[PDB]
């Protein structure tokens, strides 16, 4: 139905003309490919059906997915919403909308023909829908959207075939980039192939994801998995196919644990695993959302000027009226305890909220000021 606004939404970026954005969000932020922005300090941003030039501010950049956001000052835009990327299948309506120049859009009808291929981008490992719509350098960072006008895609010309970066994957890195302008995710180093050829899957067939490229100096190598390996499972979820990993994996926190099953030579097989990512912040998030913490370093504890010991994870900050705010951290508190892990890290914290994910709670916080305070959430 809301194919009207997905057409509305759809800017011209320029310094020339860079490329295509989807805003998303009518605040005034906007998603494009890193690679249309790379290196433009002049930022320009054209709305549909108006000739009027907005100044845009680089938001933050993730160039291993070839995303990057900017920012208009701007409101009642129009915007997209984001379909999940995960429940889109082989032959669904797609068009792909891009805005080349400042004046008329390009819309180019068309079907997923891929859920998955990779090889192709900037990023040999990233993972693309590929549909028939062929995506040029103008509609590049412009949006494919589903037959209801929904976000499945942000469209990413190659440097009758188009590759979209999957909307799962790019709504992680938008909160990630517009909350704390970094990017932070758990980085487990494989490239994966769909079995879904048909021919393979008559091989072996429980469906999962094909290790094709192992990164070297990644939680995987040390692991110890091939090239060839099926991984089969996610920490006791069946993995549908690679998109839905990469999902999994995207929102998950750096150093904690994963367990997969994993079929070699039909060869069942047990990989747990931590993945990885200057003693530094970690900010929440796709719960928690607005905390952010970070190491008691021995320089921040003596310019802080604790005793004792103290040892937990500070809270470094708290976004106003978040979540976190909400359930009543304040910067400077220390976390000790969350369960019964004695948190005396960023990793000791991320692994109690792993094993502890979707249950409840208790955390101990010294409040340095007020003393202890327990803090139960969800």
């Amino acid at each position: 139905d809301s194919i009207k606004d997905s057409i509305k939404a759809v800017v011209n970026i320029s310094t020339r003309a860079l490329g295509s954005g989807v805003i998303i969000s009518k605040d005034g932020y906007i998603v494009t490919n890193n690679h249309v922005i790379d290196g433009a300090d002049k930022i320009k941003v054209t709305i549909p059906g108006s000739n009027k030039e907005y100044s845009a501010t680089l938001v933050g950049t993730d160039s291993e997915s070839d995303l990057a956001v900017i920012r208009i000052t701007k409101d009642n835009l129009p915007t997209i919403k984001f379909s999940d990327s995960n429940d889109i299948s082989v032959g669904d309506l797609v068009f792909a909308i891009g805005n080349p120049f400042g004046v008329g859009e390009s819309v180019t009808q068309g079907i997923v023909s891929a859920l998955n291929k990779s090889g192709i981008g900037i990023n040999s490992y990233e993972n693309f829908i590929q549909t028939d719509a062929s995506i040029n350098p103008g509609n590049s960072g412009g949006a494919l959207i589903d037959s209801r006008g929904g976000l499945v895609g942000i469209n990413t010309a190659i440097i009758g075939i188009g590759f979209a970066i999957p909307s799962n994957m790019v709504k992680d890195t938008v909160t990630q980039l517009i909350k704390t302008g970094k990017i932070e995710r758990g980085y487990l180093g494989v490239g994966l192939q769909d079995l879904s050829g048909d021919l393979q899957n008559s091989y072996d067939n429980k469906e999962g994801a094909v290790v094709i490229s192992v990164e070297k100096d990644s939680p995987a190598k040390k692991a110890g998995i091939l090239v060839w390996d099926l991984i089969t499972e996610v920490n006791g979820k069946k993995v549908k196919n690679t998109n839905e990993l990469r999902n999994l994996i995207g929102s998950m926190l750096p150093n904690q644990r994963v367990t997969l099953k994993v079929i070699r030579d039909k060869k069942e097989r047990a990989f747990t695993l931590t993945l990885a990512e200057e003693t530094i912040s970690a900010q929440n998030g796709a719960q928690l959302n607005g905390l952010q913490v970070e190491d008691l370093t021995q320089e921040t504890k003596r310019s802080m000027r604790l005793s004792d010991d103290v040892q937990g994870v500070l809270v470094s900050q708290v976004n106003e009226n978040s979540p976190a705010e909400q359930a009543g951290f304040r910067q400077g508190n220390i976390i000790t305890k969350i369960e019964e892990v004695e948190v005396k890290s960023v990793a000791d914290f991320n692994h109690a909220l792993e094993k502890y994910k979707g249950k409840p709670k208790r955390f101990l916080v010294l409040d340095l000021n007020q003393g202890y305070r327990i803090i139960l959430v969800k």
